[PDB]
């Protein structure tokens, strides 16, 4: 059996053939599940959830529980999932509200260790690293190739740069910036993310030109608006780290709660 | 069917006719559940465990487990669970140790989120706010309104006063006075909770007391003897604000640890 | 013994004492040993060994694969030891074959809710790790050490025999035997008096041990001077010597530094 006689898919679960359910796992209703995902025992998948292919979610695993926002008065709101994440033991991810937009999303290729806690609304993309009991409040964003270490914890509305980096054991209560490695509690700034960017085939000109973009920002008692002019020329200067610096002005610009410093 | 035909049911468990419990959830034979309390899936209700009305307890609930006290010889202490509490996923509350009172407790209206963890003899009042993984070890008291931020963690025998808040990530060591806010690792006072009285109803005069309250306290350079003296006279003012601010100096007075500073 | 809501994969190698709770899993390459006690919704897999008198509780996941990005389900160990308590919520993972493909846990451990042990670690007899302890990979604990709730270890850390962590710290260093260390990042906060007291170490080793604490750390001696030091004060034969040399030997082992 691809399903275990012990798995319990309620009427209404729309599984692909090839999903694998293992014993004592729950599939609720509401749940569409697509190609050669596998789901491991005891773990319960629920909501208005749509879950992509090849992802491989381990034992426990609470997927599409409703928010925990005193809120929430039972909508019907969504949880996506993509493909070929692997997700671990006593994780949970939660459906959105309607007060922000209604949807919680994870892209792909995404690694999800065990106790990490994803709340409602987050937006999380792909290649992110989630290490073991990282927690993140509601509306969080976390771009692609973030990695956030173990035992951290993220405050609500918190924007995770793509290629940054949060050191284990920290609490984060305002934006890392593109490619900035942060700690500590409350976590500051500590330079651009180098051996990240390395092992992702970032050029040393490309590179060099991030770590004048983090002088720039953080280094020269610039206003964030002087520093806005002076990364938007920068990413105008026709090197290999344009289009990174690019990126990082258009973040720091767009910033709600602030960027760390 | 409200018992789902593969939860076990232990003999001599007492639940009210409407209680739902999902599937593969146990009840001990030694627990009491009162009308319309909802148990969910693989959760372990175990102890010798009286828990009330309306009551919503979700997944991988484990409530009533033996205390983690060294001492603890298998004695059948109690846990006490009130009216109208939500106890989210991978939580778990234990009972009493015959060391202290033989019991812990929990009031009503209580939210408590997921991976907390209420240790034994705890006593935990109303209208209390425990945010996903904050964790109390042993005797910890939570007064009304309380709320304990995510992944925050809180010393043995540390109590937290009625309509305190302590911030997101902090390790909390000493005693958090009744109004007052504090965050950090170590936790440290930054202020009166202010928009959080506003909101319960508390007048602005009441709200203005306590500020002043806060000032003597912690702002004023007076020794502690000093400070009771000032918040005694405060007390008797004759405004809105003299039960708080007596509750204020009646706590500060009966601290064991000290008052965080 | 065996509850019939139990799966006990054929293969799994449990001594007829052994007893499982409802909905527990134990996977067919799981050996376990007389009187230990697996409870309700725990699943015990991976190439596992683990012996007597444990008290395995609720949702217990005990020989999951490793964390590592590195792993490609090769068929690495766990070895358990004798008389454990392991409560809920609890992950310890196998090994991984770029250390030594085994996770190594002693005897007499009390092992707390939310725990984690990560993949390679190695782990004494008698440690106590408090609630939400987690420690990543290869991790080394020695004997009689207590973690603190709440705390984070950094990979490739070792914590020394008779050592305590507070409660809310990230180490991210070593922690010499018989030290105390808090906060995060942890800092050293003395010898470890109460713990050796209460462990039978006489008044003379501790002495020796507060004044090898001094050496190494309050008498402004570069880290070269304080190594000769310790190894003049083991050398001079009083009662506490073997004490001292194990501190040198640690601080002379350490990779990672030790905490300062």
């Amino acid at each position: 059996s691809r399903i275990h006689p012990t798995a319990i898919i309620e009427p209404g679960a729309q599984l692909h053939e090839t999903v694998e359910v293992g014993p004592y796992a729950i599939v609720g209703s509401n749940v569409t599940i697509g190609a050669r995902t596998t789901i491991g025992s005891h773990s319960v998948i629920e909501g208005h959830t749509t879950i992509g292919e090849d992802n491989r979610i381990g034992h426990y695993a609470s997927v599409g529980g409703r928010p925990q926002d005193m809120k929430y008065k039972d909508e019907p709101t969504r949880l996506v999932i993509g493909d070929r994440n692997t997700i671990r033991e006593f994780t949970t991810i939660h459906t959105g509200t309607v007060q922000d937009a209604g949807v919680t999303t994870l892209g792909d290729d995404n690694w999800i260790m065990a106790y990490v806690h994803i709340g409602h609304d987050c937006r999380v993309g792909s290649h992110v690293v989630l290490s073991s009991n990282a927690q993140m409040a509601g509306h969080v964003e976390i771009g692609d190739w973030a990695i956030v270490g173990g035992m951290s914890g993220v405050h609500q509305y918190v924007r995770i740069g793509a290629h940054s980096m949060l050191g284990g054991a920290s609490a984060l209560v305002q934006d890392i910036p593109p490619f900035v490695i942060a700690a500590g509690n409350k976590a500051e700034p500590h330079g651009i993310n180098v051996e990240g960017l390395r092992r992702r085939g970032f050029s040393p000109d490309a590179i060099s030109a991030l770590r004048s973009a983090y002088r720039i920002l953080y280094k020269n008692s610039l206003s964030l608006e002087e520093a806005k002019v002076q990364l938007s020329e920068l990413a105008q200067a026709g090197g290999d780290g344009d289009a990174a610096v690019k990126a990082l002005v258009d973040f720091v610009e767009s910033s709600q709660r602030g960027i760390i410093r």
